[PDB]
């Protein structure tokens, strides 16, 4: 069964976050771990996998630990040739090391043919009006929801100032995934109330390694603006 859509009090309010909105912005603004045809090299806890992945660009890490929801997932992927996509953090990361959640898909059989890319449609709703729509791309057949989530938020940060250093133009936001079997789920896009932001804790939602069919999945982003 589907996750029921948000109740009014399910959704975090950015007005109730008095920490730094930049710490959320940072997780999604041109920010991801990406690795291809890798195989885990080690483990810390029972539910995690460590990989030798170096960031090209700014050269900040060469090992990545991904935590999974349970031990069965770790065992399932441990010796598989995988591709990795996700949002990394350094604060309270403990095994040039960085930490993330989920992001795992088997490589073999998971790509479209002629170097093809699959376009996935994101409809954006602002105070319930579909104001803009845009496409994100993946070359994966079964893609993590996290990868599509990161791609969509990166675009909304840049095009819609979704997150800014001090705050956000939006009060609440969730990203909803609609699958072709009718299953739906959603992530809260705002930080928990209070004055600190816990990145390890926020990102932990991706631990389930949730995958969707890229060719068929529908995405909705539902935002509410501040005054009314
Ligand atoms: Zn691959």
């Amino acid at each position: 069964e589907s996750q029921p859509d948000p109740m009014p009090d399910d959704l975090h309010k950015s007005s109730e976050f008095t920490g730094t909105m930049g710490n959320m912005k940072y997780l999604y603004d041109d920010h991801y771990v990406s690795a291809t045809k890798v195989k885990s090299v080690d483990k810390f806890l029972a539910h995690d996998l460590i990989y030798n992945i170096s960031d090209k660009k700014l050269k900040n890490y060469d090992k990545v630990k991904t935590e999974l929801l349970n031990e069965d997932l770790a065992k399932k992927y441990k010796d598989e040739v995988v591709d990795v996509y996700g949002s990394n953090y350094y604060v309270n990361c403990y095994f040039g090391k960085t930490c993330m959640y989920g992001g795992i898909t088997k490589h073999e059989g998971n790509h479209f043919d002629n170097g093809n890319l699959q376009n996935v449609l994101v409809r954006v709703y602002e105070n319930k009006r579909n104001t803009i729509s845009f496409e994100v791309q993946t070359d994966k057949k079964s893609v993590t929801a996290q990868e599509l989530d990161i791609k969509a938020r990166n675009f909304l940060i840049n095009k819609k100032n979704l997150y800014e250093f001090n705050s956000s133009p939006y009060e609440t936001g969730y990203i909803k995934f609609i699958e072709n079997n009718g299953n739906t789920f959603w992530y809260d896009m705002m930080p928990a109330p209070g004055d600190k932001f816990d990145q390890s804790k926020y990102l932990m939602m991706y631990n389930d390694n949730k995958t969707v069919d890229s060719k068929s999945v529908k995405i909705e982003v539902h935002l509410t603006t501040k005054n009314g």
